[PDB]
């Protein structure tokens, strides 16, 4: 756990190749423990908590999500961590992020990941992100239509 924890904290390392290497370091590392599962929350929301979008500081919480979420592992949040009705809103909010491709798109896609998994583990969250994703589109489809 303190291994997971520290090396989940310490990821960004400002060149590409070594951020890709230890992201491939993590997901390995969480593909073979599964069993001491200690799932770190609070500093992804952290990581993807920011505001002021000219900034693409948000990519690592989203990519590490993405990350959990692409093996197994749900996300629940209001155990340890804090209300899910605020992390997920931080999330859809991100998603209006629109000026670099590389945090939209992704969190995009990652929203999709987490209402087909919690579609199917039936259990009564999804209405609610789901009318929160479409309230953010519904707000989009005026304003940007490419977006």
């Amino acid at each position: 756990n303190r291994l997971l924890n520290f090396l989940m904290k310490h990821v960004f390392h400002p060149k590409r190749a070594v951020f890709r290497h230890n992201l491939e370091i993590i997901k390995t590392l969480v593909e073979c423990w599964k069993d001491c599962l200690s799932i770190p929350y609070r500093l992804i929301f952290e990581k993807f908590s920011g505001k002021d979008p000219n900034s693409k500081d948000n990519s690592v919480g989203i990519q590490l999500l993405g990350i959990v979420m692409a093996n197994d592992l749900p996300p629940y949040d209001p155990q340890c961590g804090i209300q899910s009705s605020e992390y997920f809103q931080a999330l859809v909010n991100n998603m209006s992020f629109v000026r670099y491709k590389e945090v939209y798109a992704a969190a995009a896609e990652v929203l999709g990941l987490i209402l087909r998994y919690v579609m199917e583990r039936k259990n009564i969250l999804e209405e609610s992100l789901c009318e929160l994703v479409a309230k953010q589109l519904k707000q989009h489809q005026n304003t940007m239509e490419d977006k």
